[PDB]
């Protein structure tokens, strides 16, 4: 009934009124390349490390089963495809979403939404959490705080789907294209903390985020429980 | 994302953008009490018997997995649940829908939903095809032919569900209930057709009386 038009992200969708985590029961359950699973509300809602991750109602909370025919050294870049296709929702709301790197995204330096991948082996699952008429926590915002009024969940979510089906398309055949991508719309210029700290130069063609130190020492980071924070 | 408040039907939906039938679906997987089955379109969508149910684009069709707490005698009642159920949305988007027994609903002699209850174990697949925007056979119509004007898809899909969450949970209760509401939104007093003869009502079981010119009486199940 939802008449989605998407070629892979989308064909099916699960959702539930009430759900431990879409994450985990992705991850667990058996399930085709594009199912989406979104919840109106997690109970267990986690971000990495399995930090908890709030998830009231009024927010989108959903995630995505990929089976990525890719080298194994371009898959550290689906978080990537789920941080730029928030952001081209966000502008397609007029927000000004700019990516905190590797998977925040953050609208005047306020966290509206993160991305969490997690995988095993043939089966990629792509965590979403996007804060839309939700209360937040602290350090972040929502799309209804950001534009000062309600907007309809469902019609982000029509958006999303929508974007994250072409970026993923285009993944699959150009893998290095997200990184143009992404640093286009991300915090660059201004200095961070990873523990050491540096001017977040740019992000290179492995999508390391470049630190230059006061030094100048180039350091690269890969990600993998390594979060920056913003002076 | 969808913010469905009902109690049991659509506690989770598993939609599909094309599928073969969603009652085959239902039935052959494990899915918990309440779970709505929905397809964009179906290419191997049936009605009873071997007959074939035409799904394109722009209808609504669906199934929903019940487990009824109920006597064993009262399981031929559920098809009035999904009738109804229609009957119900159709009458808040100003539609008058009649119930052709036992699992039709008509709008002005014209076929505009269908009905399949489909028992798998203790799993029970209530099947039911409605005709909002798509192109229909000749004869049947839809929400969109009776209404001038297209149809908001996922706003019946609200409606539906709604009201057949209501007619189910008071089914649990009070599982005679849904025979009052058949018999007030069905065709009766008519002729009808193998033998002849008038329909008379639906009795306790829900089986239709028919009135023979003999004066006979016959119970079809
Ligand atoms: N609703 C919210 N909005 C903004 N920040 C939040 C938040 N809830 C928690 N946080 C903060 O964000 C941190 C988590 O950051 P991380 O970088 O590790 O992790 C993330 O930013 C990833 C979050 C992924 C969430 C989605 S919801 C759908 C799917 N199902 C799941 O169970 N997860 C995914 C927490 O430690 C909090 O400080
Ligand atoms: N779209 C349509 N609108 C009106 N009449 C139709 C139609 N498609 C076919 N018909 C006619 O209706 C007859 C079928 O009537 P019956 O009384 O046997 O059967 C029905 O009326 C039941 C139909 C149940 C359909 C739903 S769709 C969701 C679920 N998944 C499935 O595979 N099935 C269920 C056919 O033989 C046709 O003549």
């Amino acid at each position: 009934m939802l008449g989605l038009k998407t070629s892979i992200i989308g064909r099916r969708v699960i959702y539930f009124q009430e759900i431990t985590s879409t994450n985990e029961f992705a991850k667990t359950s058996y399930l085709e390349e594009g199912t989406v699973i979104v919840a109106d509300k997690q109970t267990m809602g986690h971000g990495a490390l399995n930090r908890k991750w709030e998830s009231p109602e009024g927010g989108l909370w959903l995630s995505i089963v990929l089976s990525p025919k890719v080298p194994q050294k371009d898959l550290p870049k689906i978080v990537f495809l789920g941080a730029v296709g928030v952001v081209e929702t966000l502008k397609e709301f007029s927000i000004d979403g700019r990516i905190k790197w590797p998977n925040d995204v953050l609208v005047n330096y306020k966290k509206i939404a993160g991305v969490l991948v997690e995988g095993k082996g043939d089966k990629i699952v792509l965590g979403i959490g996007l804060n839309v008429n939700n209360k937040v926590p602290n350090g972040a915002t929502s799309m209804k705080l950001e534009l000062g009024s309600e907007v309809p969940l469902l019609s982000v979510f029509r958006s999303l789907i929508t974007n994250l089906d072409r970026l993923y398309l285009n993944f699959l055949k150009n893998p290095m294209d997200i990184l143009n991508l992404v640093r286009d719309n991300m915090i660059l210029g201004v200095r961070v903390k990873i523990s050491f700290e540096g001017i977040a130069e740019d992000i290179d063609d492995f999508g390391r985020l470049i630190i230059r130190l006061d030094s100048g020492e180039v350091k690269k980071v890969i990600y993998g429980d390594v979060s920056l924070r913003f002076l």
